[PDB]
């Protein structure tokens, strides 16, 4: 029960629900004011609540029917700040209807709401809805929202509209899918005659959606003005991976070419719509970290954008770069505030009244995240603010205020997560905002698995690795091995994060040890160990996993007979690609194997993922004929295998499995399978998730027990 | 598949001069679309009238 | 319809002849039976929707099962390789469920 409070002002935070009502705190002296009572239970169980920026209205989103990871369309109802008088937000000349997104402004009671891809804005809540933009069309033309590719692949969220700091104009991205190919997903439960569900899913080697940025004012004619991107010959096809208001009328926008090897950062002014090019970044393989928003000061002074500086050997690490408001075209003021064998995960804010830039980074280890503060003047002193101020967690995530005097800190593992208030002046702990006391007692109620770590080194590469044990280990008994990997770029499987899943339950009860080893291509551990997987995605990290197994099979307390693998999404490939027969005698590498929504033909996947790492599709790169485990899964002489995959999957389409199945038919190899008819890939319901958890362990217990 | 169980729906006359043939209208029959996966990169369902 | 109305009468008037015919009534128990289903994706006689509804009911009942699926194949398996694999699969399932 994490409130996840948001700093309204210099000395107050939202303090959302932890065990009921929504209360407002004051940092001055432990002062609490209730803004919303426990009426959300009787308010038709409002799923998500926001407050007006002027703290005068409260918006409730309830009856949500999610369709993607973040597409929580539902019903939005406004209510007075103290309590009472609910009012269902409505589109013009229409009664209550489902809403894609409404949101809130930065100031006043002004609000917007998106219905059937149309944004309608109300400066006054009492004022009825008025037409602001109507170019949007159902499933083809968007405005302020993201389609599938923009929702989960590159932008990693459905937020495609930006509010001006003064609440005067909105900057939204419009997505055109007219030339985007359309794919349908089968329906097996609808009615006597179920019909497929069609949506625009750009596969590899297809036409990506046409994204156009637009700005509309909130008063008067509200004439729309679009921002013209640069016109280099190698970026005509582009993604708007990120955009941020420099000021109330100047905006900073990022453009990543179709080959995603050139990223231009640009300033534009909404008054005339022209864009003034600022800088360009490229690399030998690709671009990375496309959603790090730079911090623009009050006066529009030097923004602090993380980018690839050479950082000596082991690739060009990612460090902050200083750039003035109007750098000279002859030479800019690029300056590496941070420097070391690490990067910055995110930048919080820079103290304009001094030299204190706060950021979450990996200064200690790539697998741990710490809060730190640097000096923007030649001192460049990366002082400890968190720097292991708590004995147990050593994991951190911080959020500052408008003056960044008071900030909230969260541990989140490996111990029970902590939520605390703190200040940058005294670094004193006034009180804990949330302690997870129920989790605190639960972690001692049962026999939690003990965690172990063992760093590995292969060639000139370092690779963290994590192990779990039932904590009641006896040397006489032998425990089987389970290997879980993801391997997707920009991820870190070996992390100290606290979590309860099927792995912990299985380790505790069924008596098995689980091992996770990070391989080549993962981020945060060196950009050289990231770009080397260009067109060679999968082989390097599975070689690393095989080496980890061979360096784990040496234990006297472990047996070679019962070794199992697991994977999901992209790891579904890995969980199938790590089953050879070493030599001729040292066979039976994995007795029982399982995977979730495995991918075998990357050309049947998104262009933004196939082209980005395996090379541009349509050119017959020959990586689309060598990254297919179908030729590798062919042997599988006697090892039985399992596949679990929902029918209505949109992340990795079920076709990926079916084709694979055909190969197995040609391979004449034993396999099992399970399905979930007309179910998404993100498992919104609890019953489905617990059924999957039961099924995976029920499959594993039989393949291990002898 | 269900009543005639025969591939042919026409019958020759004994003298080899005329034919008796059956014409079936399926327009009013509701249509089922069988899903397809192996077909292509953008597989399409096979539609036909399945009462 | 030609098969349904033959043994359950004409539908559309709530004849109350199909509610009890659904197999979901009996598949509730599934205490320890190692159940299994084999189905072709493009079956033109018994639609995949039948197996889908059975799987949904099994998920609701939380039973144990395994599934084998033929990707986009016809009904009677007029391919020698398909028949060979089908007989191999059924022989397998039965031998691993008869092993003592």
């Amino acid at each position: 029960h994490d409130p996840e409070a948001k700093w309204i002002s210099d000395t107050e935070f939202i303090y959302r629900e932890q065990k009921g009502t929504v209360r407002l705190w004051n940092v001055e002296t432990n002062t609490s004011t209730v803004l919303i009572e426990g009426k959300k239970i009787e308010s038709l169980r409002a799923i998500r609540y926001e407050i007006s920026p002027d703290r005068e209205y409260a918006l409730f989103s309830y009856n949500v029917e999610p369709i993607y990871q973040h597409s929580y369309t539902g019903y939005y109802v406004l209510s007075k700040i103290p309590h009472g008088d609910p009012q269902s937000l409505d589109p013009p000349e229409v009664s209550n209807a489902k809403l894609q997104y409404a949101g809130w402004g930065p100031k006043g009671q002004q609000l917007i709401f998106i219905f059937e891809n149309n944004i309608y804005y109300c400066a006054h809540v009492g004022k009825q809805a008025i037409r602001v933009v109507s170019t949007g069309k159902e499933g083809v033309i968007y405005n302020g929202l993201s389609d599938w590719l923009y929702e989960e692949e590159i932008l990693k969220t459905h937020i495609a509209h930006w509010w001006s700091p003064d609440g005067t104009r909105l900057a939204y991205a419009a997505i055109n899918d007219s030339r985007v190919p359309i794919m349908e997903l089968p329906t097996y439960t609808g009615s006597i005659y179920p019909t497929v569900k069609p949506y625009h899913y750009p596969k590899a080697g297809s036409e990506n959606p046409s994204i156009s940025l637009h700005v509309i004012g909130l008063n008067g004619p509200t004439h729309d003005l679009e921002m013209m991107p640069p016109d280099d010959p190698r970026m005509r096809e582009y993604y708007i991976t990120m955009v941020k208001w420099a000021t109330s009328t100047k905006v900073a926008v990022t453009w990543l070419n179709r080959a995603q090897n050139v990223s231009i950062l640009t300033l534009c002014d909404a008054t005339t719509g022209v864009c003034t090019k600022k800088h360009e970044d490229e690399s030998e393989a690709w671009l990375h970290r496309q959603n790090e928003e730079p911090v623009f000061s009050k006066d529009g002074r030097k923004f602090f954008f993380i980018r690839a500086i050479p950082q000596g050997g082991r690739g060009k690490f990612y460090h902050i770069t200083v750039s003035s408001s109007q750098p000279n075209s002859s030479n800019d003021n690029i300056q590496s505030i941070t420097s070391g064998d690490w990067d910055v995960t995110k930048i919080l804010a820079y103290d304009e009244k001094g030299n204190k830039i706060y950021f979450l980074s990996t200064e200690d280890l790539p697998r741990r995240r710490q809060l730190y503060s640097a000096n923007t003047v030649g001192n460049f002193n990366r002082q400890c603010l968190s720097c292991d101020l708590v004995e147990n967690c050593t994991y951190f995530s911080a959020s500052f205020s408008h003056s960044m005097d008071f900030f909230l800190l969260k541990c989140e593992g490996p111990g029970v997560p902590m939520v605390t208030v703190h200040n940058t002046t005294d670094k004193k702990k006034m009180f804990d905002l949330e302690t997870n006391e129920h989790v605190k007692k639960a972690i001692n109620d049962r026999q939690m698995p003990k965690v172990e770590y063992r760093d590995i080194e292969i060639d000139d590469y370092n690779l963290p690795m994590q192990i779990l044990k039932p904590a009641t280990f006896t040397d006489t008994t032998h425990y089987p091995l389970l290997l879980v990997v993801d391997g997707t770029p920009g991820s870190q499987s070996v992390a100290e994060k606290f979590e309860v899943s099927w792995e912990t339950v299985m380790v505790s009860s069924h008596g098995a040890v689980v091992v996770k080893c990070d391989g080549r291509g993962s981020g945060f551990q060196g950009t050289k160990l990231l770009h080397e997987v260009r067109r060679r995605l999968g082989l390097l990290e599975e070689k690393d996993q095989m080496e980890a197994v061979r360096t784990m099979l040496k234990e006297q307390y472990i047996d070679r007979t019962r070794v199992a693998v697991f994977g999901k999404d992209y790891g579904g490939y890995l969980s199938t690609y790590i089953l050879p027969a070493k030599g001729e005698n040292q066979g039976q590498t994995f007795t029982c194997g399982s995977a979730l929504s495995p991918i075998t033909d990357f050309k049947l996947y998104a262009s933004a993922f196939s082209e980005r790492y395996l090379g541009l599709h349509g050119l017959d790169n020959r990586a689309y004929e060598m990254t297919k485990v179908a030729h590798r899964v062919s042997a599988l002489e006697e090892q039985q295998f399992l596949i679990i995959h929902p029918t209505a999957d949109e992340k990795i389409h079920f076709q990926h499995t079916a084709e694979l199945i055909t190969q197995l038919i040609r391979g004449k190899a034993n396999y099992s399978l399970q399905i979930y008819p007309d179910e998404s890939h993100y498992f919104t319901s609890s019953s489905l998730k617990q059924h999957l958890y039961r099924s995976i362990i029920n499959f594993f217990v039989e393949c291990f027990r002898i």
